């Protein structure tokens, strides 16, 4: 019988209570990084994320940071695969930047072959160390040509050119990668990069934001998600069909959360709890599951939520081989009302919840997650069992889906000074709690989880944060970006996979 | 009778022998600038110069430095008005962002309303201080995504995007703006941007570059002139038959350069000479002035030079009000041959000629301009009277077209500490020399110059070479930005105006 710790002090940073043997031989353990926050610009075209850290420094981080340089995994992916090593990691996630290989964006305007190089000899040095590629074809960073054309995922024109650009990376890449993500964190674009605007492309309503260069958060959302699944499942179709020689798998990633009551024995605030699992999974998982929106959204969201044809329904419906999925946090969920005749109307109020991190008799749900220092009662805090009871839903509500869990990790302050950065035992704790409670659930469950990647790699520009938090298994330092060392964080997660 | 000094020591920095009051009481005086140097990446969209600086950062100056910052005149345009305030300048050219106004390029798509609220803001704040405006359309920094969707000048699809971006241009700011120029240094672009891809967009052939995504330096060069041309033309049409009401002029922007024989009793030095005036200047100002390119170019470019249909030539015949003439330095021309099957040729070797500062018999043009610390021998020196030649031959080769000086500066090394930087009596003696020459000719051969605008304004990012160069006659801190503090050139420049 497992027993694991839900609050502090955690006991399982001792690799000889927790460690890789506890999960099952075949478990693929590693690290993951996107595009834009780790290559630099050189040598690709520039795209939405470039778009909007340079038109909108202030929501790029607070110091202004940018995707420009950060680490440099365009000149030093060297140094990354030796970071895998080091930690005898059997995965890598990583995404390709669209901009890289088709700067631009539609690819019968011609490739980038040294683009592509970049990618065969990363690709090539990962397997040569043993490391299985896992390879996000889109994490958020859309060549701005197309979004400047058409306003990319708003219009259907995305869905010919993702699926294009996908078909070069299958026929390029797919000799060796065979785990394929499509798009990360469906959630994340339409919600921030079209409803709130804390995200490129950086669209809304004028009242939500009045720095937005145009857009509708009541709408906008809804036509992006929308599009995003019949992209995605477009790709899921061209790689079953037309790359089923290469033997490889493909998938979605999803941001996950679990959601609790703020009051769980209060009628109202457990149908909200209920309400956000539907308007924050079900939005993508009933459509990926069966072909159709949660009945809950089709009744509040009403003419605002795109139907899918027949035909459409058939393409996206089971448009998976394994999901990634993505785990950071729980929120308590409360009712708050959906002002939808409101200016500053957005979709994520359709869910009709307000969610915190604390309930309604005071507990705080777990340790500090993120600090948020302009609004302490803004913090973020974490949930261990969160994952447990994610992967278990899974499981339960949508089919027994093969898993991989494609990131899970904790920010420290940017801050801090080196000494200070590299005893991360924070980091150490949260990997650890959640490593325990996944462990748990594939026992208890059954859960068909095969493997496991933190997040990060190494420090890198954080979405919305610049450099003003640290996320990396290994140190950068930003005045010289060339060295990874491994934190007290990736010493232990070394140990754990070799214990 | 006026002399002029063309070597050091140069003694016209007395303002008691050279002032404003030497010239026609309504010549304007003034600084220039332009939109990627100084203002930021904040509240637009990205453009070509974005991608570039991004995408080859070795190509963006030897710092790696771009314009996402800059001096921030997007947030401190009011203390650019200061300078020119306190300077009691007259003129000031500036250049509108496409990518801040039209961010994703085509007008259809939608305008963003607050970057013309930027420029109205800075119109009324020159008009109110007494600044005419010079308004540059387009300096160099195309939309990105119309790069991305036809390769922008190389497509000509580029017309009527720029119409439509100079439609919007004269309708909204055209009241307070008299004087507009299109395109600045229409031989950039397609040497540098398309020939030997130092310039965004960074095209040329395998061989030229192997860092270039694309291109063909021998062709594309004459592609995107033509572009440029046609787009120029349409451009100056529509604004003398849509907006004559406004009571403006209009003009593009030429380099210019002088050229003397390497060897001037050379036969051969004194043809390519000839031909260098050719194939610099009337590529251009033959198209402006007849309708044609230069018989030369006709006859060595051959296949390679697109010709103009009957309504072209018609169109491009005249389009022009005035002339807006960049001036820097002057050249020693000497044969060398032209391999047109090489696979490395490039337009630029079309010319039939290789160009120095040194002559034949050892003598350097005049006093340094620009350092090369990599290659001494590469060091560029200038020529004083080279302003007198240009403008002399403009009147007597090009019809007496009415001038503005839209261009005369010199940099100092970035490597200078701050006091050094703001001793900068190198630039008073490039500025005043250059004047006494304009006054001169002006004087002597009647050529109807009307206005002098300095580079720059202030320091800014200076295309190429990052921030280590600085070329202001205010000096702006890399650390903190805000202030513009007026060098001595500034400070000279403020007594010549009002001596
Ligand atoms: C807030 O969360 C706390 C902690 O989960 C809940 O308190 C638990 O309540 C259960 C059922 O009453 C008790 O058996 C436990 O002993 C309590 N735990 C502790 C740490 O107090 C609490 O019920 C939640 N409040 C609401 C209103 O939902
Ligand atoms: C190189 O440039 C120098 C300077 O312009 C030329 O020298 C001048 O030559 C003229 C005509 O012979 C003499 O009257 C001057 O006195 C010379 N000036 C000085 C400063 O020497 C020289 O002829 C040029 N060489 C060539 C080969 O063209
Ligand atoms: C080398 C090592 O320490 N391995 C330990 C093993 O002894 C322990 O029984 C297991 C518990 O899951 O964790 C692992
Ligand atoms: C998504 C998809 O199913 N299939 C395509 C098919 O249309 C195409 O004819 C063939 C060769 O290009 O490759 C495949
Ligand atoms: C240096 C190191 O730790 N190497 C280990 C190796 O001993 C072990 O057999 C393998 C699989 O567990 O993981 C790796
Ligand atoms: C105020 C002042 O110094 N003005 C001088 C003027 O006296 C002089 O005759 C002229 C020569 O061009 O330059 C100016
Ligand atoms: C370049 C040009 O000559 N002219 C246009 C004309 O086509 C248009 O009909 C009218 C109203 O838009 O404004 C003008
Ligand atoms: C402060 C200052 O220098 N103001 C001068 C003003 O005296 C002069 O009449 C005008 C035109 O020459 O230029 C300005
Ligand atoms: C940040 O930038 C936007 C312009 O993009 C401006 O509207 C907003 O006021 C600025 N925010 C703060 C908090 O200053
Ligand atoms: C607009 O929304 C903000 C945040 O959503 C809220 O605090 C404010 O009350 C709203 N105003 C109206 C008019 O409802
Ligand atoms: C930068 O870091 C690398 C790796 O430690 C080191 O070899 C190189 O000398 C350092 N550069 C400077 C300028 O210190
Ligand atoms: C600069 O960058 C390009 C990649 O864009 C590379 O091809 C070239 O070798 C680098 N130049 C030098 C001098 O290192
Ligand atoms: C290619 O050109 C470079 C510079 O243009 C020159 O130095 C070299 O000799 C040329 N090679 C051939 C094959 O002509
Ligand atoms: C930056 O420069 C401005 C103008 O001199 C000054 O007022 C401001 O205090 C300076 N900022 C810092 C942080 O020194
Ligand atoms: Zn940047």
């Amino acid at each position: 019988e497992i027993t694991c710790q839900e609050n502090l002090p955690f006991t399982c940073g001792n690799t000889d209570a927790l460690n890789s043997s506890s999960f099952s031989s075949d478990f693929i353990f590693g690290v993951a990084s996107s595009a834009y926050q780790i290559e630099g610009t050189i040598g690709r075209g520039l795209n939405i994320w470039d778009g909007f850290t340079h038109r909108y420094p202030n929501k790029s981080g607070p110091d202004h940071g940018n995707g420009d340089t950060t680490c440099d995994s365009f000149s030093y992916w060297q140094k990354d695969i030796d970071v895998l090593d080091e930690l005898n990691a059997t995965g890598y996630r990583f995404s390709i930047a669209w901009s890289r290989i088709i700067p631009r964006g539609k690819r019968s305007r011609g490739v980038n072959e040294k683009g592509i190089d970049y990618y065969h000899g990363l690709i090539s040095g990962l397997i040569k160390k043993g490391i299985t590629p896992f390879v996000t074809l889109f994490h958020w960073d859309l060549p701005q040509t197309l979004q400047d054309e058409y306003e990319g995922f708003l219009d259907p024109q995305i869905i010919d050119d993702f699926k294009d650009y996908a078909d070069l990376c299958f026929e390029e890449f797919g000799d060796s990668v065979k785990y394929w993500l499509t798009i990360n964190q469906l959630y994340s674009v339409p919600t921030r990069g079209y409803g709130s605007a804390l995200d490129a492309p950086g669209r809304c309503s004028p009242t939500v934001d009045p720095s937005c260069y145009a857009g509708n958060s009541s709408t906008e959302p809804y036509i992006v998600a929308h599009h995003q699944l019949l992209a995605h499942a477009k790709v899921v179709d061209l790689y079953r069909k037309n790359y089923t020689h290469q033997g490889g798998k493909i998938g979605p990633t999803m941001i996950t959360r679990w959601f609790l009551p703020y009051n769980d024995t209060d009628r109202h605030s457990i149908a909200a709890t209920e309400r956000m699992k539907e308007f924050f999974l079900g939005w993508f998982m009933g459509p990926l599951t069966n072909g159709t929106y949660p009945q809950i959204m089709i009744d509040t969201v009403g003419e605002r939520l795109p139907s899918f044809s027949p035909e459409e329904s058939n393409l996206v419906k089971g448009s998976y081989d394994f999901l990634g999925l993505n785990y950071y946090f729980t929120q308590y969920a409360q009712p708050s009302p959906n002002p939808v005749n409101s200016t500053n109307h957005t979709a994520m109020m359709d869910a009709g919840a307000k969610l915190t991190y604390i309930n309604a008799s005071g507990h705080y749900i777990g340790p500090l997650f993120e600090k948020d220092k302009a609004d302490s009662t803004d913090n973020i805090y974490y949930y261990p069992k969160g994952i447990y009871s994610v992967m278990d839903y899974f499981k339960n509500k949508y089919y027994n889906p093969l898993i991989y869990v494609t990131e899970n990790g904790i920010s420290t302050p940017g801050d801090e000074n080196r000494n200070q950065s590299m005893l991360d035992y924070t980091r150490i704790d949260y990997l650890c709690s959640h490593l325990c409670f996944l462990n748990k659930v594939i026992k208890e469950k059954d859960v068909n989880v095969k493997g496991y990647l933190a997040w990060a790699l190494g420090d890198n520009y954080e979405f919305n944060k610049g450099f003003t938090v640290r996320f990396g298994l290994s140190y950068i330092d930003w005045n010289n970006v060339t060295d990874r060392d491994l934190k007290k964080s990736g010493q232990w997660y070394q140990t754990f996979i070799s214990p």
